[PDB]
Parts: structure tokens; sequence; C-alpha cells
């Protein structure tokens, strides 16, 4: 069923769907064909394929794929399973009063981030002077548990945003009057 | 005139001010002296200064400095020129109605960015259905003319932010009811 995100994220999702835990190896041609059948630009995919060092059989290991794209293989193993989980029917609710605006995160990670924001907010009382502390605590949690470096914002009122982030690392949500925007970038 | 920004940004500004020869050569002892005069902490300066492969003649070239620090050499050449203009009393005024909240951008880039936001906004009518297009135009302009990748936000209301940006590449400003946040992250 449906597949979502930027072109690079869709290629990564398709690689993870073809990948099998037993060997973590994906056929280059099968990856290209799946990208074609999901309408990705031909030039872009061919340019990505040239970045991957395939073996003599034309197979890309998950490690080589992540290395070439600046991804963390251990993290992509977890993403693979957390996405399979929801496709298999084992989805979870979001925590109470969480409204997701947009996201590229796996569902488990969405629960993790929104529950930590609610926990940090509950300890400070949610006044504007306490919001700097909440933002710093949420950024610290994200930087440590999910790698550096995270852009972290809380705002009230209306907003419009065009932004760039590492694959699957972005989430925009609302709890009451607070809008929370988090995403990861390199370094 | 006064240094601004992070310790790393201040050390880079000092490097560019010291670089006053045709070969882009800076004397490492002179750089340390400037950092000491500007009360930059020794622990951080020493960590950065060890990232450079000084020639054993105690000299660092702009190119070596930029490579060790993850800066684009051509951008730093232009940054030096723009900052010196301001030091010389020859900077541009900010355009009408622009209130700068925080920035480590050079003055000429601050003028260009806030000017471009006003022009993109003036060609739409300023309505909320049109602001997604304003933000997209600004981000695309910045990505192309000043390198990838730019984060771009327009907001009405209040905000709290912890974020990370490349040296000199961040600007927050207000024009009328709109607060505009822009900054660049790697890649």
């Amino acid at each position: 069923v449906a597949l979502e995100g930027s072109n690079l994220e869709k290629m990564i999702q398709l690689f993870l769907q073809l990948d099998r835990n037993r060997d973590d190896i994906v056929d280059e041609n099968e990856l290209r064909q799946a990208c074609a059948e999901h309408k990705l630009p031909e030039e872009e995919v061919s340019r990505w394929l040239d970045m991957f060092d395939a073996d003599e059989n034309g197979k890309i290991t998950l490690e080589e794929f992540c290395r070439a794209l600046g991804l963390r293989t251990a993290e992509m193993r977890v993403e693979k399973m957390e996405r399979e989980e929801v496709r298999a029917g084992r989805g979870r609710p979001m925590p109470e009063d969480v409204e997701v605006i947009a996201s590229t995160m796996s569902q488990e990670k969405k629960v993790e981030v929104t529950e930590k924001f609610k926990e940090f907010l509950a300890k400070t009382g949610g006044k504007p002077e306490d919001m700097n502390l909440v933002v710093k605590q949420l950024k610290d949690y994200l930087d440590e548990r999910h790698g550096r470096v995270w852009q972290t914002l809380v705002l009230t009122g209306s907003y419009w945003m065009k932004f760039s982030h590492e694959p699957f690392m972005s989430l925009q949500f609302k709890v009451g009057p607070n809008i929370v925007l988090v995403w990861r970038t390199p370094s």
C-alpha cells in the first residue's frame, strides 16, 4: 500500500522492503525497478545507484547503502522493523492530546518523542518561561538517544515552514496551544 | 567594532581579520593572541587549533583552516570582504521595516535575505494561503545562491528554539506581523 516522503526517503523505504534480515543484501536492479514503479525520477535513481559499491552479483549490502547515504545501519535496522510492525497490523495510538501535523518518523519514534515532550512539560508547569527548559530537555533527549543534531522548536500561533532533514527524522505536532517541530540534520 | 556569535564564529572572524596577504596565510601565534585578547576560552581554541596541519612554520592557510573546520573556502573569501566593508564604515542599510532579532550573518547577506523575503511576499498579497509559497521561494533561492541546505520558517506568535547552524549562516528577523527564521545546516 501507500509510500510517502521525499525521493531519497522513498528509495530507502523500498530498499528496506526488499532487504531480508538474514543477509541484508538488495539487488541493484530490483531496487531500480521498484523505484521506477513508484515514479521516482530516472536520473536521480541512476545517480544514487552509481554511489553504491555493489558486489560482483550486483547486490548492495545494507551497510554499504547506509554508508554511501550518510545513514546509521543500526538505526535503519530498527526503522525497518518499526515500519514492518505497523504494516503487519500492530499499530499503537499516539499519546493522549497529541495531534500530529506532519511526520516522516516511524510510529514508535513518534510515540517516543511526543511522550517525552509531555513528560518534560508536566514537570515545569508549561509557562512561557519554562518553555526554554522544555525545549532544551527535548533536544538533549533527541541528541543523545537518537544521534545528533536535532533542530527543536516550540511555538504558538500560525507558522509556515520549508525545511530539510535527514531521512525519517522529522515530526511536527500539537499539544493544546503548543506546536512542536523537531528534525535531525548532520553533525 | 565587536565580534559576535559562538566562540567558533568569533575565532573565524578573527582569522579573517588577520588574513591580510595575497597568500591567505595566518600566523597561528597571532590567532591565539587575538583569541586571548577577546577572552575566548583556551580549552575550545586549543581543540580547534589542533585540527589544523600547520606547516611547522606556525602558519595556517585559509584553505587548511576551512577544510579542518568544515567551511567553504570561497564563502569565507566573500565573508571577509563583506565584514571588512562594514568595519570600514561602508555597510548597507537594512531595508525598511526589517527588525533583526538575532544573526551572525554578514550585513550584505542580511540585506539580501530580508529584501528577498519582502519581494517574494509582495508578489503574493501576503495572505496565509500564499505564505507556503513565500517560504518555499525563499528556501529555494537560498539553497541555490548560498548553498544547501536552508531551514526557513515564518511565524505569527511566540517561539522557543534550540537549533544548530553553520558558522555565520543564521538570521532571525521581523517584518510587520511576520517573524522569519532562516539558517543553514550541512548537506
